[PDB]
């Protein structure tokens, strides 16, 4: 509030492993955190070029830039200056999971974002290691409070070459360092563009809109 | 069309919760067009359920979701032949319920079939301890494969003193014909028991259905 | 061995739906409840000829004559007179899920199975409604006590016409209905043979084999 | 094939995270690869002492040491020199999931193995953060081929303090670096035992057998 300002900066570091390949990212932020807009530009500084869709790791590359409405608390901006961690668990149709983790901190005017990225159990012939796949669908969270976390979950889909869809299923557990004003439940609304990219995916741009509403129906 | 601005229907349900049968009859009415329906239930065997009646509210009606023009609505033009659906709930605490629907038109009347099938409710949780306060409104997302469309939906039971029971829903639809598939979209509800009696022998519910495009997009 | 002879009759009533197809079935069953040997004969009575794979229906269709060793105690049989319950989640690798629940009860030398199936989301073109599988490898089931219940896992498997298998996991719970000496931590390994049928399943003859133990490597 | 040898050692790298708490842990192992026995110390070297239960570490610490009667191919043996890698999944009763990988090498008469552990979504009340389990039950693993890959599942079961069973499911994919013959359906029973360990489990010494064999009843 104070902590925040209105446009910030940030830094992603993520590392993890896909079917056992490690690899490193660095990325850099920028966005406006109360108008739920941002965009990064990453790098994969080690593993490179990666032998998997960009896809899967587009969606952990930054929760704090998401629009709450004044009548929804704001479980991620109250976090501050403490912070949060969150903690993901991604279930792909094909029997593919990850898990991610990442730990959110604040540094003046940039967050910093570390992302620990596992997943594994991507069939060689699938969509993700014959890198398919062209973008996910604008998804929705699920919101709602329990002992003092957020949980969130999203029925997402990965638009695949030719046609058709991949599913995946999120859940994403928020857990702020201090404690906050819960909100009741709700929804955020996101989309997430890949707007650039070089040719073997080592570098790549990423737009993302969230914006938090109450039920549409009610 | 075939369907009616404003139309009835007659549920007839039956099955078993932790082996536990019941049959109910419903009677409904509504505006296909609009989205809106209200239906009246009545155990007619196997009363009073033992459980609570929220696990079965959601499975007493897909012709009447109010479609925009520009999202074909797979369900109102599977008629006259009809469709049916196919759902799956997986409860937090373990239970999983399988429910079968089968859906006909009879001139201004639509037909549900269901049977329902739930089990390894705990004995000591909420469904069994008829601790639930209704369904939270809740979104569906709605996709085309194989000619069929499949649905999930994040729902969350409202318990008595606080916090809530998840259930995660796939619903899969599917048309009694080949129709024109719909991209994909979500489809908004809210559920409420408007009235019931003591026991939940009798039951009066109320729904209101609205597709859309995504809202970030 | 008061309530249990040695040698016992079992009818089987059951009824359901998969795919929303409705059927009934009905079958005449003897065996030997401490040798654990059983064999079955099965008739779809309504609904026949059945539009899918008889296979998914065969387990269906005997706790009580599984062999337990003396120092296992055998929670099915000591529930008798009064008998048991159980419920049954099968949750197939291609997305398919049936519940499953039975009642069971004793007249004299003959049980009585009530069985209530439901079966959806199986593929149109998968090995189940294609009638492609050829049997269930032999398996086991992992048991132990939780809340005065006997729960049991398994991981089954369908062989399938031209090589491979279809993956189903198995989750039975037990419900005695008067409390009795609960069991530790064991297995029951089972082989389900169908040793005759006619062209289209409409009858149908099945043999199976039950045996409790320790763990093997204990 | 004697590529491996009957007496022979090991060594672990182990890295990764629980709850976002990064952690390190080396072993030394020693066994005889054709008897299925095998033993290993482990010491925590980064992020100890651990604020989780040691018991979902103790089976990522060792394939090659199962003993296979001759009539069943040993896949894991078969890889060597190459070697292979493993992807597991755990799944626990309570939400928690966790993804390890695994490379297997080896240099002469000792075995290198590299392991990423990745797990989260412990409830902060659950038995493995309030450290209330105490070892695994003795269990066996359901082992087919599919794809030139072996497939693994096994019902796991910590035990708890005061009575009563955790539950996990693990599922486990071997991946040979090179084609080998194919083993058919079959079973792997093991016992993993903490035989000793300092208050905090920053140093621990386990002991395990795993033996191979056909389905019990067939
Ligand atoms: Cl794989
Ligand atoms: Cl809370
Ligand atoms: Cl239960
Ligand atoms: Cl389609
Ligand atoms: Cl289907
Ligand atoms: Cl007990
Ligand atoms: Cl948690
Ligand atoms: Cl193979």
């Amino acid at each position: 509030m104070s902590v925040i300002a209105t446009q910030m900066t940030y830094k992603v570091y993520m590392s993890g492993t896909v079917n056992g390949h490690y690899f490193e990212v660095e990325g850099d932020g920028k966005g406006r955190p109360y108008e739920g807009e941002q965009t990064v530009k990453l790098t994969v500084t080690k593993g490179g070029p990666l032998p998997f869709a960009w896809d899967i790791l587009s969606p952990q590359c930054s929760i704090p830039f998401t629009k709450y409405p004044e009548d929804i608390p704001d479980y991620v901006k109250q976090s501050f200056p403490e912070g949060f961690t969150w903690e993901r668990i991604m279930n792909f149709e094909d029997g593919a999971v990850c898990t991610v983790s990442n730990d959110s901190s604040i540094q003046g005017n940039c967050f910093t974002y570390h992302v620990k990225f596992s997943g594994l159990n991507f069939p060689p012939n699938g969509p993700v290691m014959q890198k398919k796949t062209q973008g996910w669908e604008p998804h929705s969270e699920r919101l709602f409070a329990r002992g003092g976390m957020l949980i969130g979950n999203n029925f997402m889909a990965l638009k695949l070459e030719g046609g058709g869809h991949y599913l995946c299923e999120f859940k994403t557990t928020y857990k702020a360092k201090k404690p906050v004003k819960m909100p009741g439940y709700h929804y955020v609304d996101r989309k997430l563009d890949v707007t650039n990219h070089n040719k073997d995916y080592t570098s790549v741009e990423q737009c993302e809109i969230s914006i938090a509403r109450k039920p549409v129906v009610a």
